[PDB]
């Protein structure tokens, strides 16, 4: 169906490990979109097909305000090309880098958001597992959507994949490469509320082999000006036993979420 020809493509949008995305328009119907284009030599040799098939798959399929639209793919005899809503206002991660830290407020809506679009994604048990500031964008009010599907799966799983950049974002059976669920994106939801209010992630360190220490063992501290309500939240998400780890509606009533954020469920 759709080719390469049907499109005018303007400004890089960014960039990931195999993911280079474009700004770009839809010839005879002025659609303006994301295109992000990935190199097939690059695929084969990382052996990530199966990634990128579930990528397409479980996301062209979900419908929800605060999750990215995926609405097509084509390919030629170098690439793969993925049709993707266009999320006007950017990344959650360059907005921090702006601000350095986000208020109670901003803070509280962004949770709200995610805890929405993830209990949406886990009524089909679909794990997302690779949320972090990079992956969320933000559409024309501001809204934050979930991006990038290429780590999802159907729980419960293990991992056959190499896990490739940091480990900030990952709990400890994900890490140490036992076996998983849900529970894994409610940790991550944890580790992005910490980083929203502090400006980094709570296990964060100058190597690997260290963070993966911090993180095992639980080991993180608060800076005084984190509040009770804040630090509950953030200590209930960061169990190192999954099952012990809130549902999502208990995040979505937590007094602190209720109080602050100026989005409903
Ligand atoms: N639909 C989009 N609208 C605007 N920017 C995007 C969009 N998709 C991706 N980007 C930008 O490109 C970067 C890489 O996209 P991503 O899909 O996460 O690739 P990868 O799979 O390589 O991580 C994002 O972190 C973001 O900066
Ligand atoms: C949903 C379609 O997924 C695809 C399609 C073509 C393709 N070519 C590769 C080398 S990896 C790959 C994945
Ligand atoms: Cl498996
Ligand atoms: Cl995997
Ligand atoms: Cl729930
Ligand atoms: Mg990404
Ligand atoms: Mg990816």
């Amino acid at each position: 169906q759709w080719a390469l020809e049907d499109f005018e493509i303007g400004r890089p949008l960014g960039k990931g490990k195999f993911g280079n995305v474009y700004l770009a328009r839809e010839k005879q119907s002025k659609f303006i979109l994301a295109l992000k284009v990935l190199f097939k030599a690059q695929l084969e040799k990382a052996g990530v097909e199966h990634q990128l098939r579930r990528e397409v798959e479980i996301q062209s399929h979900l419908r929800h305000p605060n999750i990215l639209r995926l609405y097509g793919y084509f390919h030629d005899a170098t690439r793969v090309y993925l049709i993707l809503e266009y999320a006007p206002l950017g990344t959650v991660y360059r907005e921090l880098q702006k601000l350095s830290k986000f208020d109670e407020q901003r803070t509280a809506t962004y949770i709200t958001e995610l805890a929405n679009a993830l209990s949406y994604c886990h009524s089909k048990r679909v794990i997302h597992r690779d949320i972090k500031p990079e992956n969320l964008l933000l559409g024309s009010a501001g809204e934050l959507k979930i991006a990038d599907f290429g780590w999802s799966v159907h729980a419960p799983s293990s991992r056959r994949t190499t896990l490739a950049g940091t480990l900030d974002y990952l709990p400890p059976e994900m890490i140490e490469g036992r076996m998983h669920d849900e529970k894994v994106d409610l940790w991550s939801l944890g580790v992005l509320c910490y980083e929203f209010l502090v400006g980094k992630p709570p296990f964060e360190a100058n190597t690997y082999q260290e963070t993966y220490k911090r993180i095992s063992r639980v080991e993180f501290t608060f800076p005084d000006f984190v509040t009770e309500g804040a630090r509950d939240l953030i200590s209930r998400l960061l169990k190192h036993n999954p099952s012990q780890r809130p549902m999502l509606r208990e995040v979505l009533e937590h007094p602190w979420i209720t109080a602050n954020s100026s989005k409903p469920s």
